[PDB]
């Protein structure tokens, strides 16, 4: 540790889901990331501790769809405990996909949800190098996902990330972000975009032939930003609102909860941070003033993790609860939040970019983690209060560059992995954005090798460590999304 501020003291104390306690990931906490970085790290070398850095992905990577489509954010078939399922001998995944003819950076506004399947239980090394997935095509027929929007003049209409529950009778509830865009030919908004948390129900049919899906013809509009707990388009043209992950909390049986990315509901240009947001211990030599922070531009970075509760058993009606985590003046984006249960603890994992960090702060691309005694709690950021669980190899002493333009001095795996997702046994799956140096890089659009992150080193639930023995030198199978539970169903085709 370099000298710096102390981390904010977090109690981990549980609260009721309905309470409006909102844990803060503080500037104090986030500044621990800089303290863990090694100032002397030379050009293109990782400066972050190996134990919180994803193993380096080879630039010579296979493609999981044989280049049929761009693939990114991926999620398995789950139950209320986040166990991952095969059906009738097939592991099944949902992924954001886009036409491979698109420029990689243009794909976001043409995203759709597709699905892949592969035989379950094939010896991990008897499996093809690329994962052995079969692309099943698109989940939705043309025109289905548009049905929820009153305003049909949209220029673009996407399906963004979420989660998918499978029932014992083979029903699939697909929770996703249904998004409408209103853009001129140059990308400028005619009005703010319209992302909604949505549900679509279907069925899995699976044979020795493979897997097909039926249904997914009706979409229920579940949630949209309210303006009290979660920032709206009116409040912020480029507000975040997406990524439903649903689950059952062991401490609140028979009820269903959802976490999702949001922003703190403040007016963009008059937003302010307070002393809680900064979070310094009295008389820390490294303390900032509220005025200094408020004047820096840090107030433009006000991401949050939301929580909602299902009103019925069908999960077609939801009630907003107050945010469970705020990163005011810390980051714009806490993406793809998920709650992970282990050893009596609630782990909130979330994904962030380097570039979204507020002025005065810095951190790698990757997984940020938080632990508490309840789904609403005074969350403790993992690893010395920093919040870092699994960062891409990063030289934090040098600029980050961009995935379309890596920085001259940056580690070539700075953008090697994004939209990570923590599976049972701490196995982490993610997709490749960019690998390579400033003058020799490639884009991914395919999944990275799965890696292992051991959660709770010693008896300490606040620490994690990458397991570098897993697979080859830390890298497991390409696109490996293993099922730990298995279902057999009526459905066939």
């Amino acid at each position: 540790l370099q000298d710096g501020p102390e981390p904010t003291i977090h109690t981990q104390q549980a609260y009721a889901p309905e309470d409006d306690f909102t844990a803060k990931w503080t500037r104090a906490d986030a500044r621990q990331l800089q303290r863990m970085s090694d100032p002397t790290a030379p050009s293109r070398e990782n400066s972050m501790p190996a134990s919180v850095t994803m193993p380096t992905v080879p630039q010579d990577f296979p493609d999981m769809s044989n280049e049929q489509v761009w693939v990114w954010d991926t999620w398995p078939l789950t139950d209320e405990d986040a166990n991952q399922y095969s059906v009738n001998g097939w592991e099944i995944i949902f992924s954001l996909v886009a036409d491979r003819n698109l420029g990689f950076d243009d794909r976001h506004v043409f995203a759709k949800i597709g699905y892949f399947y592969r035989p379950a239980g094939v010896p991990a090394a008897e499996r093809p190098e690329n994962g052995g997935w079969t692309y099943g095509g698109l989940v939705f027929k043309e025109g289905v996902t548009g049905q929820i929007f009153e305003d049909q003049s949209f220029s673009h209409q996407t399906q963004w990330s979420g989660s998918a529950r499978v029932s014992k009778n083979g029903e699939i509830k697909l929770f996703f972000t249904d998004v409408a865009f209103y853009r001129n030919s140059d990308g400028t908004n005619i009005k703010p975009y319209d992302p909604r948390i949505a549900l679509s129900v279907g069925k899995v049919k699976a044979n020795k032939k493979g897997v097909t899906l039926t249904g997914f013809n009706k979409v229920t509009d579940l949630l949209q930003a309210d303006g009290t707990y979660y920032q709206t388009g009116a409040q912020n043209e480029f507000f975040n609102f997406r990524d439903p992950f649903t689950f059952e909390d062991p401490a609140h049986p028979g009820e269903t909860f959802m976490v999702f990315e949001g922003n703190s509901a403040m007016q963009r240009e008059t937003a302010t941070c307070n002393e809680a947001d900064l979070g310094y211990r009295q008389g820390d030599p490294y303390a900032e003033t509220v005025d200094d922070v408020n004047a820096s531009g840090a107030t433009y970075q006000i991401g949050n993790v939301g929580l909602a509760k299902a009103k019925n058993k069908q999960l077609t009606e939801w009630e907003f609860l107050p945010p469970i985590l705020s990163a005011n003046c810390v980051t714009d984006q806490t993406e793809r939040p998920q709650i992970y249960f282990k050893d009596g603890k609630s782990y909130l994992f979330t994904i962030s970019h380097r570039g979204t960090f507020a002025a005065g702060l810095d951190g790698p691309e990757g997984v940020y983690g938080f632990v508490g005694d309840g789904i609403r709690s005074d969350y403790q950021p993992l690893n010395g209060g920093s919040g870092l669980a699994l960062g891409n190899p990063t030289n934090l002493n040098f600029l980050g560059g961009q995935p379309f333009a890596p920085d001259f001095n940056q580690h070539p795996g700075h953008f090697q992995a994004y939209s990570h997702y923590v599976m049972p046994g701490g196995l982490v799956q993610s997709f490749i954005d960019t690998i390579g140096t400033h003058d020799d890089f490639v884009r991914g659009g395919t999944l990275a090798p799965t890696v292992k992150m051991d959660i709770g080193v010693g008896g300490d639930p606040t620490k994690t460590a990458v397991d570098y023995s897993y697979g080859s030198e830390g890298l497991g199978g390409w696109a490996d999304i293993p099922a730990n539970k298995h279902l057999f169903t009526n459905g066939k085709f």
